């Protein structure tokens, strides 16, 4: 099997690693998000993958309770190298090699992020997790997946939700859209400010279902899984 | 009354602000000890807080599945920011000054550690919440509590816990009011870590320990009046 | 008067302070402008500044020649740098406390960025400029502008343009063109107004932060836009 | 041939990129730039480049304003860094390995000097270039070109100016003629001009060969290297 | 022969390296400390060095005289970059690929420890030298042997020390004298005997970090304790 | 009196701290000048202070073993910042209040250098200590003294030597009084480093070379009395 891309931006949501309990990480859901980076590593596939931190960091109450948005999306942020190191572990144990950068040095933790660092250790097959985000607040993990995805040249980001795809009860599932057509459609993709990253820069961007089985391993073949957006 | 302390070091477990979900943060537990600490700020205490992260993140069960140990302490590090970068905002809210310090370098989020620059915003009436413990994997925040309680020159490490002091499951139990480092070793008493101990105890860093959930029995520490356990010598 | 903004951030374009010869810096275009600056301080309002790099370097050929992106924008980072380096100088020769800050770490040169400590020094009568925009490529200084603006808590970001406003139509152009006077955020999508990068502009949006467009070329007009006077656009909501 | 030196420290002022407007960086001077490192890395010459930052940075007018001379000088500092960064991109261009190191550390745009890894990635045939000069003010990018040669532990620092060398006379005065080879005292007691004389002392104390040539005589530098006679060579 | 340890953390004292003057740094007490650890390369072994500081910093004098602890321990914190610095090049000196971290960053002098690191470093033949200790003060250069040991996954901490081991009673003071062989931390604890602090102990036993105290001086000795031969004590559970 | 200089830049060299013994840092002979400096500062002078680091790191012996320059130069760097931090703990002790400043940034041990915050912090009567000279190997102490000197804006730098001046070893000999930058090169004198000194003459530096054990030398070069030798032009 041979894949369409050499190089991927797959970008988690924080919940993705979430167990039943609706918070934390699930050792688990973890190994098994680590087994399936391992089979696009496998295949020859560079991956960059951007985590959010939504599984360790809620804050909508502490929000409402009237805490500052910067000191918020900080503690967001932090949550996201939470998540970061706990997947660059998961996959040393699945024996892939892998690499935590953060936007926000973290002497002794993990090496800071450069983009020409990523992109070296991409090429040696290494995994590269990037965490922290954009390293400002009132940037949305997508926003960092799209900035990341354009800074180590990948040929798609691919976002991984609990939907499949981009949707029209009833309609139907689209097969490949325009950045322009997602914005006159009105349609929901990610963030507009994220989106507008992606279009400016011709970033691919393909929305996917990462509880579909082997759905992520199809988005990569080639094959027809949720949606695609280009132009 | 008069604080028998101008300089303390409290110690919170990061549990000490989960709501009744057991975990996370909950916005009003932590806007009530914010208000615990506007009292001894306001009684002319200068006050220094380490907070621990076990709240935000527990990893028995990634520890179980093999997770490497360093990587584990780094995360449960970082976990430990978030509280405290949720408590320094807590305090704005409760109109105290107050300072986030991380041992590990944040930039644009917080200040870095400086033993120097903590001492000098206790002395202009900040509170200074102390983050990522020691900086090192493999230390208890009781460790971190003691270490910068030390380095800032606290005269006392308030360790808040969920029981009233060293002795509700055993029919047959009595509460000290005081003892020694030695006696403690002798006794073999669970205060805290054994290594985190040791340093309390190498510089004559006095251990009061008490009961968070006791209302007011945080003022009355302070006043000296008798709460909790204290350790010295 | 009575100035209806406590704290502004101003945003400037590098080219803000070329000369004659459209590039570089120009001593004199820039003491005028710490003077404008030192007359907000002295109304008793906290300024932020946020400086593009377009006058320090330009890299239209670079890029051309096939240039990296990422790269491109590293030196533009930089660019701004050297503008916020000698606009620090600048107000302190005109007897304003001023403090550099930036978003890459540069020891020894100015202090990190810091939205905290942006704040106390706003608070202290100090002008606080912001360089290297976000810190990262591919954002506008006008994304950093807001940015900044929404972090340090800023009343509104001024928008220092070579325009005296937003135009129904272009005026250097058109004599058809003519000027709004307010706008909504809505209003400027629907009537697709060039006011600023839309990443940048939906920064704003999302946050509520009122945005003036004015020029600063019409002298004055700076100390007009605070004063709540009618000068350029603003756009709220 | 073969190249008499296998490592070397280029020093470029920063007027080198400039095009015919007399500023900012030109895209093609620069490419050809890359292909003449590119020759040297070929021949099997480890390479390190140090940039000045004048073609970014005048600051004369500034100066004469007022401006804090230090203010002036990182300006100018972070002038070389942009420098620095349009020539590593344009070495990667041209299918080079390079890296760029800054006296300050600029977290995410390129690493942190440091003498030893720049020695590491010379032998591993990555060009690298020094940026910041030696993260001081007061000191020119000579001084920053002798400080990294010594460090670097290169053979020979290579000036690349417009001139041809050094000359008994001012060359652009018409009695004027080309020495080729002086010594350190030689070049003092003559009163002729190769560098500041920190920079210089700095050369001298470390016997540091000091080839001064002109970057614009094509091929000049492949001559230098060559071990050919071509401007002055300044030892002992 | 075999060594019975693949990747061992080597905890010296700041004195081990010094001269007769006793202080300061010894150029061939060094060179031949580098030989030794020469040895222990070529044998296959991966080497972490701890050292110490104690030969560039006593300060027991400025302490008498009111000394802030903190600041004496961050003076020790760079004597023990001063010995690292030194050991790192009298490796290279023998031909032996060392590099040198820091528990401090120092900017251009040395890269910052990361743990990871450390290992990617031992794993490609290199001796890596952990220099500042814990990083903070009131830690001893065994906690931080320990600390580390621990941190790059280290099968041993070999303890060196002036003493052939751990004595019951000192063996030239007493006939009947016999240093241990084997102990266990329970042991070590309950008979109360000296093999190092007791904070640096702790965090070995409750991570099973063996320790073998051993004599430096005694030719050949770290050589043999390597090949899994009785030397010194070793410290097991 | 009224002290002729409103900021100085006083460079010791690190042999300046020596005891007997004839290395490291004896506690009285480092107080004696603490208190030397305090005087200063009651004057109502900015000091600056840049130190050596001879006392600590020799090293002579392991160049001639062949030890690597720069590695070299990097230790008595960090030597440099072992008596940095000794001073500035001495002035403590002598109620002067002193800031520690780094070329290399030393994380939670003392600020970074920044030639704008060390004049912030002169001008609030904060005795400045400048550490680990220039940043760089292959320059000297006197180096940075210039450059250090330069970038706070002092009025003069002030070489503390063995030795009371500079002199035309010798039955005939003399002290000069006051030279030029010109004068020094042409008479062949040996004042400082040659680098160092071209520095200071390029930047109209004025030097004042003194006998640090002179007592109450100090005092005087401050008070614009005739002390050793003074270099200007
Ligand atoms: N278990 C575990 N080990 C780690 C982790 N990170 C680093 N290591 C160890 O440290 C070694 C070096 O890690 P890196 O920083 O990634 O350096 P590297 O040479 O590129 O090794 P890899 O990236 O794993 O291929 C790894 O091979 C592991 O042995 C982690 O997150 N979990
Ligand atoms: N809501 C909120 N505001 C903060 C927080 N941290 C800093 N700020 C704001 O930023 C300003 C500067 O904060 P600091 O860096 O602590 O400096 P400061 O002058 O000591 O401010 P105080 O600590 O309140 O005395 C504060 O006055 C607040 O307005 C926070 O955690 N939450
Ligand atoms: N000429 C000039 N001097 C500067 C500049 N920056 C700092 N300084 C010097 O540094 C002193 C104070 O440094 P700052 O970084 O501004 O810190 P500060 O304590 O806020 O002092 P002020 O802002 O000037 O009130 C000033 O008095 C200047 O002498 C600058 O950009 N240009
Ligand atoms: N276009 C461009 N690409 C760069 C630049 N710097 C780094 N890169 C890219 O990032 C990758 C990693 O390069 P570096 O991290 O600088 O160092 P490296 O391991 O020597 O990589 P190479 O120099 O390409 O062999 C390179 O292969 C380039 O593709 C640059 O300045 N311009
Ligand atoms: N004399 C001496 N040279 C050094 C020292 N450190 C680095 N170098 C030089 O810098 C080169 C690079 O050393 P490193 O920074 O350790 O990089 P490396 O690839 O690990 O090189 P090795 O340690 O020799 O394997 C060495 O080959 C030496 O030439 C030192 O402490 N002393
Ligand atoms: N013993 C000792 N204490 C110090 C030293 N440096 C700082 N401290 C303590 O930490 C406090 C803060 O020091 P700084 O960082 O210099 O802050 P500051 O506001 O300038 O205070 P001072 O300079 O001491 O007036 C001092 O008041 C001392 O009590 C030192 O070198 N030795």
């Amino acid at each position: 099997a041979k894949p369409v891309y050499k190089r991927i931006l797959l970008k988690l949501s924080g919940e993705a690693l979430q167990g039943t309990e609706g918070f934390g990480i699930d050792a688990s859901i973890l190994d098994r998000m680590a087994q399936e980076i391992k089979e696009l590593v496998e295949l020859g596939i560079q991956v960059g993958v951007v985590i959010g931190g939504g599984n360790l960091f809620r804050g909508a109450g502490l929000a409402k309770a009237g805490m500052n948005r910067v000191v918020g999306d900080h503690m967001g942020m932090l949550a996201t190298v939470m998540n970061g190191l706990a997947m660059r572990d998961a996959l040393h144990r699945a024996y892939v090699n892998a690499r935590l950068m953060s936007a926000i040095p973290l002497n002794g933790v993990c090496d800071s992020y450069s983009w020409a660092e990523a992109i070296s250790l991409l090429r040696n097959n290494r995994v590269v997790i990037l965490s922290a985000g954009t390293g400002n607040p009132f940037f949305t993990t997508d926003s960092a997946a799209c900035l990341r995805g354009i800074e180590i040249e990948a040929n798609v980001v691919l976002k991984a939700t609990k939907v499949d795809g981009v949707f029209t009860p009833t309609a139907t599932m689209y097969e490949q859209l325009t950045y322009s057509e997602v914005l006159e459609k009105e349609l929901k993709v990610m963030d507009l400010a994220a989106f507008t990253l992606a279009r400016d820069h011709k970033l691919p961007i393909r929305v996917f279902n990462m509880n579909k089985p082997g759905a992520l391993r199809r988005v990569v073949m080639g094959e027809k899984e949720g949606t695609l957006i280009t132009e």
